[PDB]
């Protein structure tokens, strides 16, 4: 496994000192032995769904999926771009991992554009530049990006974190993992399947009731990339390293 | 002017669209003549004490610091590490500068450690390394750093913007500009002194001209050129006509030395 | 709704000529169809801490209540009696609204004693007369008050916005709305709630869905209720097309009573 | 004397506890013995220009004559229209007269409008609406006017506070007392004289190096209003009494 690496971390992953101490040894470990480019991205977890309580901010929703109304855009920017963001690079000093924080607007490095009118300050993300990127890792840095872009306008928006992945992994060429709480989906366990094999099995009811939306997610990506992405969870940490290297130690969604 | 410049601003012009509109427009009019490296350094405006009070969080300020609980830095670095910094950096996309939202962590370009356990989680900021920046600024990149840092053992602490501009200047070998409301210094003439040394500065103080507020600016920025050996610059954000003449190494404020 | 009604400016509100331009075109907007005695009733924003680290003067707020010490008290009383108020005042010109600033000083309408010597010149509000307010109302004028009263000795106090507006409006008869960026109570659903009565909040509160800065915040509408003796309103300006409605009666964030 | 008089307080007046204690004592003294409608107006002591010196902000001049930057107005209205307003009505309190603080732009009683562009924020005063002050006057307040002032469009504007008294007097139709530290101009006083006289005992050098200011500005004031002006100090206090009354204790400048 040469080729760049894009590690999405789930909210739950973040919400969990436990995990992140288990992640960022499992980065150290993996690090000593190989030398592949690592990229962390990330959303945030209950960091910003508990900021938003304490601000009576609601969970709006226009008939599905969530909004970002003007009113909320700064304050989840400050939770996620920032609070989540340093929050991760803290863990990288903690282990001596050299990292640059960055948001998706960076060097251009996932385009946003406004996904719909109607659910405010939400963004859909695109492929963009690797640039950025490419010049951080080629100097040594491990770039962990937050899930904000702007527009080319100048305007503040909040993105889908697997949609982000998605876009970063295609801008950069990178194999794709979306780390969670779902080690893997079972018959025996099943290391590999293809997005509508996985498609089928929820259809029938086989894709346990809560992760459906897991998997969902990682099929969608993978569609989208045309290439498989992995998904895994932090638990068995002993496991990522391999991971890391290309072992699906959980369960790959090809195409 | 050819040595690589921190721009430090001051809250009011976080606070305000009018003034971050003139920062923003000086600096493409600058960029369209100059080339020399550009480091933008800023620390928390009115946006935080804004984020204070919807939770009903206290404040103490003293001495140019805010003691900073354990239950308040992660809401200030989002304050400050988050909005400001991504406001900062889309007004730059806005007006098609290609930025960078750093902190002073990253890269460990200014290396923090704790000032004073009863302040809680704040950082006495000193010079790290400059490799990261150098790296984006050979690439075209102007980097916008924030003044949240993170000491060796992974504790996020709130640094002092004007000590963290000193601290990373010299880490770069650059000049630096405080931009604040504060045009210059009066010498009791009332006319604005261009260029003042340590010895015109006491003189003034012994004589009671530089008063109160005054001397704690005039001596943040004493302490910015005595650390760095070099001059430091003061203006204000307001005759932003002039503000590229600025940036091309004009003394359109106060220059301090010595 | 026919009763007069005060309408109090969280501090975000004077922070942001956005802001400033929804809230009086929202007033224009009401008073094109409706003729209710109004009052605006506002604290200090970021103004006041803006100019207290330009005079790098101490900061201390806690509990609702900032530490107000002998040598601040007539820097405070400038931004906020002076500054604040005479750019609402502005605003109002601007939008040919007649109206006119006063303190609660002005006519004894809303008496002030020392609160507390420890915190400086703090006052306590308590209803005073309506002579003069009524008088104003009455001729056409819209009264602009801030939150600065004078102790019957002669001295200078700063006083919670909240607390003045409760005051004030004891003092009136009228209803009030504090309106800011908390748009209503959200019921863990994450509904907002229209209409809440001391009951449910506890309900809230015990069950822990209204928590930490919310508590504080519904605290300060119930003890303004209880004061009044009848229901007050919480709003955001930031749907400020419903605002005209609001003035008019509708609660169109949380109305809180009991 | 029926009629209404406003009593305009000099920058050195407000500068001096001792001065606004015997100032107020007189309102008191007065009140008690007459009923004539009294209306303080005033401008900022050294209370402004020692804050401007705080915050490092010039007197800045342009061929003659102050300017009153952008970055200046918004300040200066705090130390005038708030502290120094403020503090006034903080005496009228302390003597129980019930009275009412304004600026120039409350219901339209001076109108003001841009001196010259390239002063900045100064307003030229002139007439306006003597309608809200005739009715405080009417349910006995006294009201305690600055010289700040908005423009039709929304500005604040800082106002030379002799010539706002001279508008305001005009609006009102009140006589006028410019009060400050000059007791009176000798030859033996002179208690009154035409302002061309005054014109000649400065022309030829019998008025007091500093203090032509304080002439000039009581003669412009008699000549705008075409009636006249007083000028008087707070020394002589006990004298001040039968000045709200009519008595010329000072100099009256006649026209
Ligand atoms: N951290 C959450 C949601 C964050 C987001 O998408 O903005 C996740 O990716 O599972
Ligand atoms: N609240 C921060 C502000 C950072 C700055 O503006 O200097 C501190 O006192 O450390
Ligand atoms: N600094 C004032 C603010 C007035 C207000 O906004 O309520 C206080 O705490 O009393
Ligand atoms: N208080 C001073 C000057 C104030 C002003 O004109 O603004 C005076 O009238 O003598």
């Amino acid at each position: 496994a040469m080729n760049p690496l894009v590690i999405k971390l789930g909210g739950v992953l973040l919400d969990s000192e436990e995990a992140l101490e288990r992640l960022f040894t499992a980065l150290v470990t993996y690090r000593e032995k190989h030398e592949r480019p690592l990229v962390i991205m990330h959303g945030g977890g209950c960091l910003v769904d508990e900021l938003m309580k304490r601000l009576a901010l609601p969970v709006v929703k226009k008939n599905g999926l969530r909004v970002t109304p003007a009113d909320q855009i700064d304050i989840i920017t400050g939770a996620l771009a920032g609070t989540a963001n340093k929050t991760l690079l803290a863990w990288a000093v903690k282990h001596q991992i050299n990292a640059v924080g960055l948001c998706l607007a960076d060097g251009n490095t996932v385009t946003v554009t406004l996904l719909d009118a109607e659910l405010g300050h939400v963004g859909k993300a695109q492929p963009g530049s690797a640039a950025l990127v490419q010049t951080l890792l080629a100097a040594g840095y491990m770039p962990i990006i937050s899930s904000i872009g702007i527009t080319v306008e100048g305007q503040l928006m909040n993105v889908n974190a697997d949609q982000a992945a998605t876009a970063l992994a295609a801008t950069l060429g990178a194999d794709l993992i979306l780390l969670s709480d779902v080690s893997g989906i079972l018959d025996q366990r099943i290391a590999e399947m293809t997005a509508q094999k996985a498609e089928q099995l929820i259809a029938q009811g086989i894709i346990t009731d809560g992760m459906v939306v897991k998997v969902n997610a990682a099929l969608d990506a993978a569609r989208s990339l045309g290439r498989p992405v992995d998904i895994a969870s932090w638990r068995h940490s002993e496991q990522l390293p391999a991971l890391f290297n290309g072992v699906p130690i959980g369960t790959r969604i090809s195409v």
